[PDB]
Order: C-alpha cells, then structure tokens, then sequence
DNA sequence: CAATGCCAACTTT
DNA sequence: TTTGCGAAGCAAAAAAGTTGGCATTG
C-alpha cells in the first residue's frame, strides 16, 4: 500500500489493545508526526533517519525516540498482515535522551513557596499536600474528603491502579508540614468538594495546578542547570525528604508500586548534590 | 483584566 | 514506571506531566 494509508489501518488497529485515552492520543500524536514527515510512497532506512535526525537536530531527542518506536511497530504490523518484508526502521539508530529536568531541592521549595505568596491559596497548600503525600498531581486533584476515613487518606491512583492509605498522621520535618495541618487549611481556607479546590469551591485540572506552579517558579527568580524544575518534582523531593526522615522502605510505598521492587529512581538526586561553582 | 479549560507538541516516569 | 526478553540490564509499552497559545467568562 501506500504509507499514509496504512497509517490509517495501523491506528484502527491502535484503537484497540485495551489503550487508554491518554495513551491513544500519545500513540496517534506519534503517527500524526510520521505523516507530515514522510511521503505517500508505497514500499527509504535513509528516507527514515532523514526525518529522525531531523528532530535529534534541533534537540528534540525524547521526541525522535518515541517516532523511531511507532514506526517500528507500524513496521512490524505491515510485514504481519503481508504489505512490505523489511522493517527499513530496525537498521537505524535508536536515538540516546537523558532527563533534562533538574531535580527540586528543600531550600529552592521554600523559595517557591514564598514566590507563591502572590498566587491563589489553594497554589501553596496544593504545593504542601504534594510534598507531604508524595501523589501525583493527577491524583492530588482527585482526592475528595470522602476519602479520608479513620486518619487514612485512601488514593487508588490514577496511572497505575495502585491503591494505598496515606496515614494524615503524617508530616515533612526538614519543611515543617503537618499534614492534619494542611488538610484543615484546606478544609477552611478552600473548602470544596475535593480537598484542593478552585477559587470557585470547583475542582481543579493537574494542568492549572502544574501551570501555576510554573508560574511561581519563574516569580522566584531562580536558576537552574538543564531545564527547570516542575511541580511533578515535588513527588521526588518528597520521596527524597522522606527516605532521610524515615526510611527507603516508607518512601517506596508512598510513592507507590506495583513492582514490590524498590529499584525507585525518584529517590535519586540527578546531581543535585553537587555545587557547580559559578563564576561570579 | 485574570482565572481556567482545551488542543498540541514535547519530555518523563 | 513497568514489562519484556533474556537472565544483566536496556529498549519498548503504556500513561503521565509540562507549558505555549487561543478561547471563554467570572
């Protein structure tokens, strides 16, 4: 057949696999980048790392990886169904991405949360909650007050399907957060259905939420080695923080696992340990 | 205005 | 992260999070 046209009886084909709608559009998104980046031809390995490199060009590496894959497998899936014999993808290079984002330390949170004095309340408590229950924003804006019982916050997270109890007894020294403290804040101070509510007593999108915490960054004026911080960082410096105040054990079930393997990379720091010395 | 949601195109977990 | 394939560790699969730009409405 033709590229294009297969495209389109690859994703129908996408459409099933029991795929989430997130992960769907990642997948379509990744087709969609093929398109305008190849012809209609029907059969190109040079045609291929033609367009790859043409991302790995102007940095956007991660991006490169993530087409090479798709089309791999679109490969794979047209040689199944007898439509080519060569996958012209398997002879080029899988591209190499490192993390650009820097890892959030104790002392640039305060700074943050300072910087945040400008922002709705709901930015900072969102920010201690974060910190304090080492959740993912995506979850921390589901949390309804239906799901504190007995001194346990119960989180079926979103992602993964791991359900935990997070006990409210809980709270970060090395910041001074008590999470029954920041709760009753945000019981008073937000009081919606969800425990981190809108201006509007409504709940929030992990997107605002993410947004205005990049927002507060900026307003913090700091700086940053590689791309900054964001605010999924915080699962990290929670972990991180917890690992020292506890134990590697506690902070592993925190954050949540299936795997039961506490290989955890958000337990590293990336570095942040050492002090790149400026040159003032 | 300013707070938010939505689509998109990248990067991370 | 989690899974997969091969049996140690990366590559790939699945599902996020990040944030600019446009549009909407208190």
């Amino acid at each position: 057949m033709t590229l294009h046209s297969w495209l389109d009886r690859y994703e129908k084909i996408l459409a099933s696999r029991g795929i989430k709608q997130k992960t769907l559009i990642n997948y379509m998104s990744k087709i969609k980048a093929i398109r305008r980046g190849l012809p209609d031809a029907p059969l190109t390995t040079k045609e291929i790392a033609a367009m790859l490199n043409g991302y790995i060009d102007e940095g956007k590496a991660a991006s490169a990886k993530l087409i090479r894959s798709t089309l791999s497998d679109a490969f794979r899936e047209a040689i199944a169904e007898g439509h080519i014999t060569t996958n012209h993808v398997a002879a080029t290079r899988a591209a190499k991405s490192e993390v650009r984002r820097s890892r959030l330390t104790a002392d640039e949170y305060l700074k943050i949360y300072q910087a945040a004095e400008s922002s709705p309340c709901w930015l900072r408590l969102a920010m201690e909650l974060a910190v304090v229950t080492g959740q993912r924003v995506g979850d921390l804006c589901e949390m309804k007050w239906s799901d504190i019982v007995d001194g346990y916050l119960y989180v079926e997270q979103s992602k993964t399907g791991v359900k935990i109890a997070i006990p409210t007894a809980l709270h970060i020294d090395a910041l001074g957060i008590s999470m029954k403290e920041t709760l009753d804040k945000c019981k008073e101070i937000l009081g919606g259905e969800t425990i981190i509510a809108s201006t509007r007593r409504e709940p929030l999108s992990s997107g605002t939420v993410s947004r205005y915490f990049m927002r507060a960054r900026k307003a913090s004026g700091l700086s940053f080695e590689g791309d900054p911080p964001t605010f999924h960082e915080l699962r990290s410096l929670s972990a991180r923080l917890y690992e020292k105040q506890i134990s590697d054990k506690f902070a592993q079930h925190l954050l949540g696992h299936k795997s039961d393997t506490m290989a955890s990379q958000y337990r590293d720091d990336r570095g942040r340990e050492w002090d790149k010395i400026e040159i003032k």
